[PDB]
């Protein structure tokens, strides 16, 4: 009488998606009664589909995927509909309308620019208590910011939320370079360092990444070109990025709460398999299908709180 529920990760060795996915298999062991069939993605939505459809052929109750490519939403659901499973979306957001696309689908993750509004806030407070990073001293923040993926909703709320929460709190920012590095630290790393090796890289005073695995990358490549003195700036408070807040290589970050995301998509998905409300017996709040988990800011300050 076990009940299975299918689990896709985009990518096993994304540094994040590896800690949501720990913390699942955690929440799963405390379930007696249910069994997770966990499947890695390889960065391949391709991939990711025929994994689904095996799902499905096995006969699971529940479907819990973190999309490789978020605008596959809807290709996911057709496949969820024709068996008439329920699906928990994680971490990569569908659009409004494609959770509206399905009574049986659901979203778990984040408030995504509330961590754009974090890492400005925080950028802010580091420069106004730092004013020796103006390095021409003319009242602006020149950064480059290293992007997650094209069109995924955290990288897309980052970059755009970072600037605007900089700039309302009245600090002028001139943006030297800007591109994506995927969300992975050797792309973050080898763009970084070309950015170091071009022209007036002396112009640049402050790194902004999306993510702590990008951010680590480029403190690899400032170590390189003994620029470490450019403070870096991330967002997930990765257990190895705290410890580059410790050695003060990583100015801040940001947690996002894997522990409470993986929790929620699992007491969801487990509801669901069941026949039951989503939220039935949890005190998750669930508004219009989704679950949002705060974010928090972090830096030396406030790192043993
Ligand atoms: O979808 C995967 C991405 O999710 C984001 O919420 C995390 O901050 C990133 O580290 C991760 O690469
Ligand atoms: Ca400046």
């Amino acid at each position: 009488a076990d009940t299975r529920i299918g689990v896709t990760i985009y990518k096993y060795d994304d540094n994040f998606m590896s800690v949501v996915r720990k913390a699942i298999e955690q929440d799963a062991k405390a379930a007696p009664d249910v069994q997770l069939l966990m499947n890695d993605s390889q960065n391949d939505q391709s991939k990711q589909n025929d994994q689904i459809d095996v799902l499905l052929a096995k006969g699971v109750k529940a479907l819990a995927i973190n999309l490789v490519d978020p605008a596959a939403a809807g290709t996911v659901i057709e496949k969820a509909r024709g068996q008439n499973v329920p699906v928990v979306f994680f971490n990569k957001e569908p659009s409004r309308k494609a959770l509206d696309s399905y009574d049986k689908a659901y979203y778990v993750g984040t408030d995504s620019k509330e961590s754009g509004i974090i890492q400005g806030d925080l950028i802010a407070k580091h420069w106004a208590a730092n004013q020796g990073w103006d390095l021409n001293k003319d009242g602006q923040i020149q950064f480059v910011l290293l992007k997650g993926e094209p069109g995924h909703p955290d990288a897309e709320a980052r970059t755009t939320y970072v600037i605007k929460e900089l700039n309302d709190k009245g600090i002028k920012t001139e943006q030297l370079q800007l591109d994506t590095a995927m969300w992975d630290t050797a792309q973050a790393k080898d763009k970084m360092d070309a950015w170091l090796s071009g022209p007036n890289a002396n112009k640049i005073e402050v790194v902004i990444a999306n993510n702590d695995a990008m951010a680590m990358g480029a403190v690899e490549a400032l170590k390189a070109h003994n620029k470490s003195s450019i403070p870096v700036f991330g967002v997930d408070a990765l257990p190895e990025a705290l410890a580059l807040v410790k050695s003060g290589a990583l100015a801040g970050t940001v947690l996002n709460d894997a522990n409470n995301q993986a929790k929620a998509t699992f007491d969801l998905a487990k509801n669901l398999a069941d026949g039951k409300g989503a939220a039935d017996g949890t005190n998750w709040k669930i508004d219009n299908k989704v679950v949002r988990v705060p974010y928090v800011g972090v830096d030396k300050d406030n790192l043993a709180e």
